[PDB]
């Protein structure tokens, strides 16, 4: 009962089509991950399992590395965790990279787990692994992920029996570059990574038609406009604050492709997002690496302070239609939302919405949340016809980047009854 289907493009491998048209909104495959784990920076941070933040979490008795929010979620952990609780143990003081991580998960998933239905329509052993594209540079990098995960799995996994059958470390390593996916939270905050198979046979657009969110590790495929009946399924693989010099980079760098697409044809929207003066926002664009990293690792008092040296510097400042301007001020919001300050976090949010608007074209799930920030923020203050037509424009974008299977929209739905009674009386 799909509406989606297997098929070989001319020039970019497998993909996937639709069976009949489709419109803005419609669930096309909804997924758990074949394999996933906490991302570095919020690992301690967020429970293991459901990749929420909570306050008080539990470390594992036997390898105290994973931590977990309850009782349920330990529980239901188990058989993904069990196996490289003891490489865990085994391993410390040292920590091994996401990747291997995540590779560990994979191996143990296919030695020991019933067949996954994230592999309904693509399994981990037909992904692309583009090995005769990859430089000398990343095989040597490939090659240093395998003796790490030789090394961390040692105590569980010794030779070529315990991996499934014909199962090659160097080409896994090489799938794992160009089909991860990065789970972010409900505030589109990173916190994770994993591995969907069937929904990695979606190809890359600058302008897709369809779109994926994440609640918890669970994701959901949706299309956010409408498609023809046997047109291609395509998602946006980067961030959309990014020049399209930025974005051949990363396409070359991790995923070994040249986009033709016509965003990128034309350099659609490069000028405005570079206004400014380019000393100005080049020393953003560095400052703003070690910013990311704070933010990564939820340290909220320091990504603030080092945003607020930009925002209110005393030397030259930047539009906020400059990206990297654009992405100070998104970091001070949210560490203002997360450290209690709402006053300061609706000023920058609000500074963020006319671009966002410019840069977020149609229904994105990340201008979806941060419409509904700004307008959460309004409603505590009281500004409730302001906050009532965020809220709305909110509920229309995400109606159709998250539906009523995510249970984000049920907390919006709440904010919007809330929001209206105020208004009503
Ligand atoms: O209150 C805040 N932050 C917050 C506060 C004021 C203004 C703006 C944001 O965080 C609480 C957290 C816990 N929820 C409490 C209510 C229902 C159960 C879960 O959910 C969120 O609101 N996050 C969220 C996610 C996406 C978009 C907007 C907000
Ligand atoms: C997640 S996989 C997508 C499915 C892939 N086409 C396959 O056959 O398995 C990502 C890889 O698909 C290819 N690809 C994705 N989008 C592309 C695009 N827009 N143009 C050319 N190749 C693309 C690249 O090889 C990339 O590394
Ligand atoms: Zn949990
Ligand atoms: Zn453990
Ligand atoms: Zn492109």
């Amino acid at each position: 009962p799909l509406k989606v289907e297997k098929f070989a493009t001319a020039n970019r491998g497998n993909g996937l089509r639709a069976v009949t048209p489709l419109r803005p909104g419609e669930l096309l495959f909804r997924s758990d991950p074949l394999a996933y784990t906490v991302c570095k920076g919020s690992r301690g941070v967020v429970c293991d399992r459901c990749l929420l933040g909570k306050e008080k979490l539990m470390r594992c008795s036997q390898c105290r590395v994973a931590k977990y929010c309850s009782a349920k979620c330990q529980k239901k952990a188990w058989p993904d965790h069990k196996r490289e609780c003891k490489c865990l143990k085994s391993c410390k003081p040292r920590y091994p990279p996401d990747s291997v991580r995540l590779l560990g998960r994979v191996v143990f998933k296919l030695m020991d787990g019933a067949p996954s239905e994230s592999e309904k329509l693509y399994s981990f052993y037909d992904l692309e692994s583009n090995i005769n594209k990859l430089t000398e540079d990343r095989k040597e990098g490939l090659r240093q992920l395998v003796m790490t995960f030789q090394h961390f799995m040692r105590e569980e996994i010794q030779d070529a029996s315990q991996l499934p059958p014909a199962f090659d470390l160097f080409e896994a390593f090489a799938k794992v570059i160009c089909n991860s996916f990065t789970i972010c939270n409900a505030e589109m905050q990173e916190v994770g990574v994993g591995l969907y198979p069937s929904i990695s046979l979606l190809n890359h657009s600058c302008d897709p038609n369809c779109s994926i969110v994440f609640n918890g590790p669970h994701l959901l495929l949706r299309a956010v406009r409408d498609i023809e009946v046997g047109e291609e399924l395509t998602i946006c693989y980067l961030d959309m604050l990014m020049t399209s010099e930025e974005r051949r980079k990363q396409l070359r760098d991790q995923y070994c492709f040249e986009c033709d697409c016509f965003r990128c044809q034309t350099q659609d929207k490069d000028a405005d997002m570079l206004t400014g003066d380019e000393q100005v926002w080049k020393e953003v664009q560095e400052s703003l690496k070690k910013i990311e990293e704070l933010k990564a690792h939820w340290k909220w008092e320091q990504v603030l302070a080092m945003c607020q040296a930009i925002i209110s510097s005393n030397s030259e400042r930047l539009p906020d239609i400059n990206i990297y301007q654009l992405k100070v001020l998104d970091c001070a919001m949210d560490a203002c939302i997360n450290l209690g300050l709402l006053e300061e976090a609706l000023f920058y949010g609000t500074r963020t919405m006319e671009p966002y608007r410019i840069f977020f074209p149609g229904s994105h799930p990340v201008r979806g949340v941060q419409v509904m920030k700004v307008g959460k923020l309004q409603l505590h203050q009281g500004m409730f016809p302001q906050a009532m037509k965020n809220l709305r424009l909110a509920f229309d974008i995400m109606r159709v980047t998250h539906g009523r299977e995510h249970s984000l929209i049920e907390d919006l739905i709440l904010l919007l009854e809330e929001c209206d009674a105020n208004i009503r009386a």
